[PDB]
C-alpha cells in the first residue's frame, strides 16, 4: 500500500521540525510502519529522530520516539502515563555513521503491529529487535498526542533529545507491513554480510572473522559460528567458511570446517537481560579461534582452531595437563573411561584404545573423526538441544542419536578437560574440509596447550615454510612446518607479560624477515621481528600512535603488494581507543629500508570514533582492493552481548586510506 505521509531532505541542525499539520490527521488505526532514510555522522550523545507526543503541561511522559545514541544504538520509547505504559526497546551497535569519509544513509524500518502485539525494528536490512507485549500500545493511541516532530521530542513545549543529522526520506503507513514487504525496501548499505543469522550454519551469532586470499584468486573466510550467544567457550561453537570468486562481491553459502554434533545446531535468540544474559551452553564440545594459511607446494589450504571438550573453556581448562602421555618421544591422547577416577587409557597408532594400568589393548578403537568404535561397531550418544522455555536455560536430550565422540559429555571415553589445537585441510580451496586432527603438545607432557592466534598463518614467499602464531603465558609460540603441515616444530619467543591474551599476526617485510604485531595488556600494540624465517625472534617493542584498552583487542595485518609513496607498505587493522573497542582504523605504515622501522603515516577512520570495532580480518584482494571483515560492535562490553549480524564486510581502495 501507499504511504499516508511522505517527506524528505530534512536537515536536523539542533532544531526540531514540526510536521504535525502534515501527519497527525493522517494517522489511523492501531498498526503503523515508519520507513526512514537518515544520516548522522556527527550525532549528539542521545538524540531523537522522530517523535509523536502530547506536548501539554503534565503529560511529559506521553510520547513515542525513535532515538539513537552516539554509540550507534537505535531504539524506541512508547509511553502513556494514563495507561501506565513505559516501553523502551533498543539494540546497541545497529547504525553506520561514515564510510570512505562520507555520511552513510541508514535505512530504518519500524513496524508497530497491533494484531500480533509486536514491535519490530530493522536497520540496514537487519532486524535488531522484535518485541511482543501483553498490553499493546498503538503509537498514535497515546493520550493527548498533539505533535509530530523530526529531530526532537516535544515535551511540555520544549525540545528534548535534539538531533544533529538529516532525514533524506521518511514515509509512514497505516499498516504493519510484512517481513516480505520489508525485504523489498531498497537499501544503501556500505557493507555486506558473508555470515548471517538464518544461513546454513544456523548459528544466530558470529565472532572471530578471518580472511585469506588464495593463489587462484578465490578469497576465503573463516569464523566462529557461535550458537549460545556470543560467549567464548564454554558454549557450542563450530568453525564455518565461505569463499568469494569475484573479489568479495558475492560469497558462497557457508560450510563447516570444524563441527561437533553432541548438541543440535540451533538458531537461538539469546537473552540480553541482566538476569539471563550470562546463561551459557555448558555441556557442549566446541571450537574457537580459527586461522588460515595456503601451502604453495601441495596447493592445500590449512585451517587450525582451538578445540574444547564438553563444558570446557580457557577458564576451566586443565592448566597442568597437555592431555597427552609421552612414550619414547611420542605422544598419545589420554582417555578416561566411564567410572574410573583417573585416565587409564591412551589412543595408540591406528586409533587402538590401549589400557595403561595393565598395558593391555582393548576392543575399543577411535576412528579418524575421534568417534568411538567397539569391535568395529560405532557407538552413539543422544544429542542435546537447548531452550529457555522454563524461563532459564535447559539443556536436554532430543531423541536423536549421533556418533559417540571422545570430546562429548555423554561419551564412554573422554579426553582430558583442557584446550587442544586441531588442524584440517582442504584440497579444493574451501569447497570441503577434511576431518580434523589434533596437533601434538609442543611445550611438554605437563603443560596445557597454547592458544591459536586467530586470523592468518604465514606462508613465506621464498620457501615452503608455514607458520602459525600461538600464545601461552610468558611467550608467543610459533608453530613451524616445512612439509605442508605434516609435521610441526615450535619456536618460542619470550614476551614481558604473564597471562596475556597475546593474539599475534605476522607480515613478511621482505624475504625471511617477519614482523609480528600483537595484543598486550599495556594499552599499546607490540611487535617483534625475526630475520631467519621464524627461527629466532627480537625483543619486544611497542607502536606509538595507536591506543588500545588495557585488556587489548586482536590486531590484523598484511604486507601490501604495491609500493606507497615509493615505499614498501604494511596495513594494520585495529580499534584506536583507550576506552573501548570502537574507533576502528586501518593504519598504513611505510617501511624504512635502512632499518626496517615503520612510519605509521596514514590512519583511515573505518566509521565514527564512538562506533564499535573489535576483532578484524584484512586481506589484499586480487584486484589490489582491501577486504575487511570485522566485528562492528564492542565485543568486550557486557551491554553488547548477543547481537545478530554485526560481523560485516567492506571493500576499500588504497586511495580511500591515504
Ligand atoms: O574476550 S575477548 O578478548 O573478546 C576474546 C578472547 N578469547 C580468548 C580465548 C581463546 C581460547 C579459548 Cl578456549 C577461550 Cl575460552 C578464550
Amino acid at each position: 500500500i501507499s504511504p499516508i505521509f511522505q517527506g524528505g531532505s530534512y536537515q536536523l541542525n539542533n532544531k526540531s521540525i514540526d510536521i504535525s499539520s502534515l501527519l497527525l490527521d493522517k494517522l489511523s488505526g492501531e498498526s503503523q510502519t515508519v520507513v526512514m532514510k537518515f544520516k548522522a555522522d556527527k550525532p549528539n550523545s542521545l538524540q531523537a529522530l522522530f517523535g509523536l507526543s502530547n506536548s501539554k503541561a503534565g503529560f511529559k511522559n506521553n510520547y513515542f520516539s525513535i532515538f539513537m545514541r552516539d554509540s550507534g544504538e537505535i531504539g524506541v520509547e512508547i509511553r502513556d502515563a494514563q495507561k501506565g505504559i513505559n516501553y523502551l526497546f533498543s539494540r546497541p551497535a545497529s547504525l553506520w555513521g561514515k564510510h570512505k569519509g562520507q555520511a552513510v544513509e541508514n535505512t530504518l524500518v519500524f513496524v508497530s503491529d497491533s494484531k500480533d502485539k509486536t514491535y519490530t525494528m530493522y536497520v540496514n536490512g537487519i532486524e535488531v529487535f522484535s518485541e511482543t507485549v501483553d498490553t499493546f500500545l498503538p503509537i498514535s493511541n497515546i493520550n493527548g498526542i498533539d505533535k509530530a516532530t523530526l529531530g526532537a521530542v516535544n515535551r511540555e513545549g520544549k525540545e528534548h533529545y535534539l538531533a544533529k543529522g538529516s532525514i533524506d526520506e521518511i514515509s509512514l503507513f497505516n499498516k504493519a507491513i510484512s517481513d516480505q514487504e520489508v525485504s523489498t525496501i531498497p537499501l544503501s548499505n556500505p557493507f555486506q554480510l558473508i555470515f548471517q543469522s538464518g544461513d546454513s550454519t544456523q548459528a544466530n551469532y558470529f565472532r572471530i572473522p578471518t580472511l585469506y586470499t588464495l593463489s587462484s584468486g578465490r578469497v576465503l573466510s573463516s569464523i566462529d559460528a557461535r550458537y549460545g550467544g556470543t560467549h567464548d567457550s564454554k558454549s557450542k561453537i563450530n568453525i564455518a567458511t565461505s569463499y568469494s570468486d569475484d573479489n568479495g562481491k558475492t560469497w558462497s553459502e557457508p560450510i563447516f570446517a570444524m563441527k561437533f554434533n553432541d548438541y543440535e545446531e540451533q538458531l537461538v535468540y539469546w537473552p540480553r537481560d541482566n538476569k539471563l544474559k550470562n546463561s551459557q551452553i555448558s555441556g557442549s564440545a566446541s571450537f574457537i579461534d580459527s586461522s588460515i594459511v595456503e601451502d604453495k607446494k601441495s596447493g592445500k589450504t590449512i585451517l587450525l582452531a582451538d578445540v574444547m571438550p564438553a563444558g570446557i573453556g580457557n577458564n576451566n581448562a586443565n592448566k597442568a595437563d597437555s592431555g597427552f602421555k609421552e612414550i619414547n618421544g611420542h605422544y598419545y591422547l589420554k582417555l578416561k573411561k566411564n567410572g574410573d577416577n583417573d585416565f587409564r587409557y591412551t589412543v595408540r597408532e591406528n586409533g587402538v584404545v590401549y589400557n595403561e594400568t595393565t598395558n593391555k589393548p582393548t576392543n575399543y578403537t577411535i576412528n579418524d573423526k575421534y568417534e568411538v568404535l567397539e569391535g568395529g561397531k560405532s557407538l552413539t550418544v543422544e544429542q542435546y538441544s537447548v531452550d529457555f522455555d522454563s524461563g532459564s536455560l535447559r539443556e536436554r536430550h532430543n531423541g536423536k542419536q549421533v556418533p559417540m565422540n571422545v570430546f562429548y559429555k555423554d561419551s564412554l571415553f573422554k579426553v582430558t578437560p583442557t584446550n587442544y589445537i586441531a588442524m584440517t585441510t582442504s584440497q579444493n580451496r574451501g569447497e570441503s574440509w577434511e576431518q580434523f586432527k589434533l596437533l601434538p603438545p609442543f611445550l611438554g607432557e605437563k603443560h596445557n596447550g597454547t592458544y591459536l592466534c586467530p586470523g592468518q598463518g604465514l606462508a613465506l614467499k621464498s620457501s615452503n615454510r608455514l607458520i602459525f602464531a600461538t600464545y601461552t603465558s610468558g611467550e608467543l609460540t610459533y608453530l613451524i612446518s616445512d612439509d605442508s603441515g605434516q609435521t610441526w616444530k615450535k619456536s618460542s619467543a619470550s614476551i614481558p607479560f604473564k597471562n596475556a591474551t597475546a593474539e599475534a599476526q605476522m607480515v613478511e617485510l621482505r624475504d625471511g624477515v617477519i614482523r609480528t604485531f600483537f595484543r598486550t595488556t599495556t594499552g599499546k600494540i607490540a611487535y617483534m621481528t625475526s630475520r631467519d624465517s621464524g627461527e629466532t625472534w627480537s625483543k619486544v617493542s611497542y607502536i606509538d600512535g595507536i591506543q588500545q584498552t588495557s585488556y587489548g583487542t586482536q590486531v590484523s595485518a598484511i604486507k601490501y603488494s604495491q609500493l606507497i609513496d615509493g615505499k614498501e607498505a604494511v596495513i594494520l587493522s585495529t580499534p584506536n581507543s583507550r576506552s573501548g573497542r570502537k574507533g576502528g582504523q586501518l593504519v598504513v605504515g611505510l617501511v624504512n629500508k635502512e632499518d626496517d622501522s615503520i612510519d605509521w603515516k596514514y590512519h583511515y577512520d573505518i566509521d565514527l570514533p564512538s562506533y564499535g570495532y573489535a576483532y578484524s580480518a584484512i586481506t589484499e584482494l586480487p584486484n589490489h582492493h582491501i577486504g575487511v571483515l570485522f566485528e562492528k560492535y564492542d565485543s568486550w562490553s557486557r551491554n553488547e552481548l548477543h547481537l545478530s549480524n554485526v560481523v560485516q564486510y567492506i571493500d576499500l581502495e588504497i586511495n580511500d586510506l591515504t
